[PDB]
């Protein structure tokens, strides 16, 4: 009946549903193959079935509707779309298409979409009246994203430091400099919790590249939104396919004037995947890094903007430095001046078991006056004149206790003032 | 009478068993052919025969029940299974099949399985009610494996130190960084004894890749469990075949809610074996390592998890560094930020005749609060502050003498408490 309702069902329940018609030996199959077999159970009965996904356009012209639940993995249950269908309605990669599914005919190994009902949460004819993303004019970030929960909890303390260190606004292309063993993945989970709580309206997407399988399920059970990731055992091809799909899908929501926020982890691991995928260009930089390969991740990082016409696109990527790898150092150098916002983590503060390990003296964002107010910026500048003489390690020790007593940042602004 | 009881019988007794019927000149051939000749002796007698094995499905469709007593070598006494026999029961590679074997007929050079009695130590009909491996949801390790023996023996200090430095739980994807001549194999033998003593329930499998034939028989006489190895004289195809057959056999036991532990030695030798077998993809990394070659071993190393439904899969693979080869260093770079826990062996401590030579500063685990108790973790962090300023050689020397005074680790904590 509802394909998207079937995918989110646990595999144990899929066995019982398969046994209802009379299917057998389903327990020794993949999760996707069970859905494909179950979709045939409704095919014989002729009952109407609904399913959606994210369109991926192949080089030949015929595409598929990848599922966001399976992290856009090419499975047998992917809905097929004919090349003629993408011409009647102007569609490209990343378009969210929902409609009825017809059973495959003879010679068809994939289910096909019979009628297009909604495209990007809009009518098919309405979606063709939207201006393309690259034709839009970028504008500076001016809508502040309030990262503070306001409950004064221990986890909210990290957000208060983040707000005080570097303000982040809609469309701001941030970047996090993360040395290894510094609580980087703990910081990202705090951001996703605050974003989905303070601003439920904006679409939140979390993209993890080369992440441990035990880390993917921790993020999926924690982030209130859409979490898509590719484990390290997957090939380098799957690292860029799962990345291009996310940015293409994110662009479409901008064309419909929706605020979209992407949390990336990590840009360094994404770039190395591109270096493997692309053919050698002859001219190779130091450390085995292909200088031509860096263009593709720069396109991914350069897509973040605040569109004047409406909406925005926020990318908060994490950079891995001090990892003991020559290639990881080369990647970070290319994205040095590119990031609109920079946040630095201190390894030494992590060894003090002090969280968040925020290097306040070497973090911040340009054009912060467009985000904050006049009085807010001046109060922050007072702390900038206070923390700067102090060292990095003791600054967080001093800053954490000061922010602990006050529940809110403005309350703290009334503390150090007097 | 029993094929598995025939294999473990020494070849001297097999000659006596062969001479009882009247078989002539059996001494001048391999032990595999002697078993095959003895089996044909009972073929004409007509008495029922018994045996078991581990499946290995070829691309053609048929399989063989290789035996772990011969390190899954393609012996002439491997039981053949029909392509439809793996269809009536939903079978796949790595399934442990036991049952009566019928003698080969005319045109058949291999023994054939006549009746499937037990699959994975379970009824052949209940084996198809188990969910596949990858469909299981991975999770963080939260059940600590008590590596401490507690008897106060001299070799117990090796395990007692390891529990102090890097706690290991069920499903903990570990990684041991071992330079050459640092007592690596002495550490593995100590682990395989404490695990087989403290936790008899978990399936302890030890896999040695590219190891000397001398060390194989040393491990087989010490480890109380399955010890399967491939010597260096074996081709590169045997290293990957003997490694795929081990992870697949471990995956099946996970589906039956059984904890399985794999002690790999070493992930570097395994990766180099895969680099030889797989074809060139056109992109070559530094040091001669193919880019897509490392995808296969990462899947082997990435299968370790603590399945939420039940059971686990613990892989402890050794990494070889400082071997003077650029290929060995490249492999370690890819598996750097991959394992759940790391344990660094130090050459300098080994040259001081200090055992175990463990680099306490650079060794540690992740999410250790899940394994250890609240108060135990506090004591460990107290120890970290003491060790942190000390060097590698002195701290291990300081730790060893302190641990020798007390019988148990917690008793040692009291001595250093005040
Ligand atoms: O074609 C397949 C695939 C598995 C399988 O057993 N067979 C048939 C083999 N087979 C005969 O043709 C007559 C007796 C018998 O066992
Ligand atoms: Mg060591």
């Amino acid at each position: 009946m509802n394909l998207t309702e079937l995918k989110n069902t646990p595999v144990s329940e899929l066995i019982t549903l398969g046994e209802n018609m009379g299917l057998e030996n389903l327990a020794r199959m993949r999760k996707q193959d069970i859905i494909f077999a179950i979709l045939k159970q409704h095919a014989k009965s002729g009952e109407d079935i609904f399913g959606d996904g994210v369109l991926e356009i192949l080089q030949d012209g015929f595409g598929f509707l990848r599922s966001a639940d399976s992290s856009y993995l090419a499975g047998p249950d992917d809905i097929y779309v004919s090349p003629c269908q993408i011409r009647r309605f102007n569609l490209r990669t990343g378009d969210t298409i929902s409609g009825k599914i017809r059973p495959p005919k003879e010679g068809e190994r994939y289910f096909a979409l019979l009628k297009v009902n909604e495209v990007n949460f809009d009518k098919p004819e309405n979606a063709r009246n939207k201006i393309l993303f690259e034709n839009l004019t970028p504008l500076h970030a001016n809508s502040r994203l309030r990262m503070e929960r306001g409950n004064g909890s221990t986890e909210d303390l990290t957000a208060r430091v983040l707000d005080l260190a570097s303000p982040i606004g809609r469309g701001q292309r941030g970047l996090i400099v993360a040395p290894p063993k510094a609580g980087k993945t703990m910081l990202l989970q705090n951001i996703a919790q605050s974003i989905a709580y303070n601003h439920p309206d904006c679409v939140l997407m979390v993209l993890l590249i080369d992440e441990r399988p035990e880390e993917v399920t921790e993020m999926q059970r924690l982030v209130k939104g859409e979490v898509v990731a590719s484990t390290f055992d997957e090939p380098a091809s799957r690292h860029v396919q799962v990345a291009e799909m996310v940015i293409e899908k994110a662009k479409r929501l901008v064309e419909h004037k929706k605020d979209v926020i992407i949390l990336l982890d990590s840009i360094t691991r994404l770039a190395r995947a591109y270096n493997t995928v692309v053919p050698a260009s002859g001219k190779v930089l130091t450390g085995g890094v292909d200088a031509n390969a860096l263009h593709r991740p720069k396109r991914f990082f350069g897509a973040a903007r605040n569109v004047e016409e409406g909406g925005s696109l926020t990318i908060i990527a994490t950079a891995l430095i001090d990892t003991g790898s020559k290639m990881d150092e080369v990647i970070y150098e290319e994205f040095k001046g590119t990031g609109n916002m920079e946040l630095h983590l201190s390894r030494k503060i992590a060894e003090k078991r002090v969280f968040p390990a925020i290097d306040y003296n070497r973090s911040g964002t340009r054009k912060e006056e467009l985000l904050t107010t006049q009085e807010e910026l001046q109060k922050m500048w007072i702390l900038r004149k206070i923390i700067h003489p102090m060292g990095e390690i003791d600054a967080m020790e001093f800053l954490i206790n000061k922010l602990a007593c006050t529940k809110t940042n403005d309350d703290f602004f009334e503390m150090m003032k007097r």
